[PDB]
């Protein structure tokens, strides 16, 4: 089907656009997606996550389009367009800062820690870890950011991004929601598919089915509650 | 190279695909669009109303991706995907009932006549008059509609929807805020560029610079006010 030592990890040069999104940045530095990371569709989106991850087009299409909102071009984006915030970047990003008092867009080891250091005493990430996780990210953010947004859509989609690294980095089934910390630290730290460490495309479909009961049970074991107006109202286009 | 004479209007049969804006059923109507109006893209949107009305790609490219949201396709809609309510598709429409108590879709007649009776005494609608009749139509919405939304978002693509009209089927230079009623009643009630009663293409570009202050101004004069909830959060797809 699909040679992945055809699809070969480089380090992004100067002029390739990167952004928020592990799971993108990693398929461009893998050549899925154009190492330039420009001039990217929603059909180069679907395809991309389908030959990369086995991730399907219901979440990649819902997603897809919702990120298209971040250009101002018709039908593509870079992949820094993403970053805008409040169309889907949010705050409590889990290797991001939130824009109003750092970078939201590049990795950041200290902000990583967190998730790194989650789930003390195995040599997996798992659902509970997750949660915890999302809990303390969350609680920083209202911390020391008095502009946190928190609502229930970034929770969910803050829930959704858990579950992608939990299933799209997995060793074994992507349903049972683990994934070793070796795969998913390279994920994270390095944008790059851990291939040489071990890890293989999940040939089960990852999909909304599979990832719904992951994303609402994450949300359960946070011990999440809104912030505000708890408006989800998300930004439709640049420069507003 | 744009020929209208090669652009003929054609009734849609019944299974063109048809939604709630005449602005797009009109270019389907004149094959500027594909008159099944099926597999339609943005940037197929932004020839089409450059080619048939002179509205740039600024307004297009943003409606545009927010209507692609409609569809479960990559990066394409029918127009009747468009009828989806809180996307864009709104309450207190000039020529559609509200969802909850009626069809949201397809041209009323008994709707209409607010507008078409608007401008007592002149030949022309213009910017006040378009304030007068969205605020008469909101009156009607919020007396008869248990259901009613009315926020920030939707007043403001309510009067972006009245700047359409006024500009699009303009007879002078659209910056003026003024539309001959015979142009705009032939444009809802038929959906078809009234080419016989005399109306051509804008010379004068129809872009955001020219759209923004009409817009407010209509708000302005509409004296719009909330009334409830006022998040203006859209409907991200469908079936959610
Ligand atoms: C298999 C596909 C994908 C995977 C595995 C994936 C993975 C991730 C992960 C793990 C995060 C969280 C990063 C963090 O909190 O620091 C994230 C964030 C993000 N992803 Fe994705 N993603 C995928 C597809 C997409 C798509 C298709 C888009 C756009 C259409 C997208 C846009 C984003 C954005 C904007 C963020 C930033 C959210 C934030 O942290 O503020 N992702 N992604
Ligand atoms: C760029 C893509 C466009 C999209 C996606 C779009 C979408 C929509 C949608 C979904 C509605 C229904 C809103 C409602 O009344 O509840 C609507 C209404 C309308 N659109 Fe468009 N439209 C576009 C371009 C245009 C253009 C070029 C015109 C030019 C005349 C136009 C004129 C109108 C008007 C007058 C209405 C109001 C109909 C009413 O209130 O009964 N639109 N549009
Ligand atoms: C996650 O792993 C830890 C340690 O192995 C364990 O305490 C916890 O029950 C696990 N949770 C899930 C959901 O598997
Ligand atoms: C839609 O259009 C694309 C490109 O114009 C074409 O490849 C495809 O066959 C079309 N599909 C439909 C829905 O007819
Ligand atoms: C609209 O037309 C009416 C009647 O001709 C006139 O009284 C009014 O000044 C006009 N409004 C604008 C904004 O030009
Ligand atoms: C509409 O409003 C009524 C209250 O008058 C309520 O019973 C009903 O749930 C609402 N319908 C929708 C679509 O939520
Ligand atoms: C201002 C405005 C006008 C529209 O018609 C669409 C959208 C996206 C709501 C932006
Ligand atoms: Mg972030
Ligand atoms: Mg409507």
């Amino acid at each position: 089907a699909v040679d992945f030592s055809a699809h070969p990890w480089k380090a992004p040069g100067p002029n390739d656009s990167r952004g928020p999104c592990p799971g993108l940045n990693t398929l461009a530095n893998h050549g899925f997606l154009p190492r330039n990371g420009r001039n990217i569709s929603v059909p180069m989106i679907v395809k991309a996550g389908f030959e990369g991850y086995n991730v399907q087009s219901d979440i990649l299409i819902l997603a897809g389009k919702v990120g298209m909102l971040t250009s101002r071009e018709a039908d593509t984006i870079s992949l820094e367009d993403l970053k805008l915030h409040g169309t889907i970047e949010h705050d409590a990003s889990l290797s991001r800062e939130d824009v109003a008092i750092g970078d939201n867009l590049h990795f950041n080891e200290a902000i990583f820690t967190t998730l790194a250091n989650s789930n003390p005493g195995a040599d997996v990430y798992n659902i509970s870890s997750a949660a915890q996780v999302q809990h303390d990210r969350l609680a920083d953010s209202v911390a020391r950011n008095p502009n946190v947004t928190n609502t229930d859509l970034t929770a969910t989609i803050r829930s959704s991004e858990s579950a992608f690294y939990l299933t799209v980095m997995s060793a074994g089934d992507p349903l049972r929601g683990e994934a070793p910390k070796k795969f998913v630290n390279v994920f994270f730290q390095e944008e790059r598919m851990p291939i040489k460490e071990g890890w293989k495309r999940s040939t089960t479909p990852i999909n909304l089915p599979l990832l719904g009961p992951i994303i609402d049970r994450i949300t359960e074991l946070s011990d999440w509650k809104p912030t505000g107006d708890n408006c989800g109202a998300i930004v439709l286009g640049p420069g507003l």
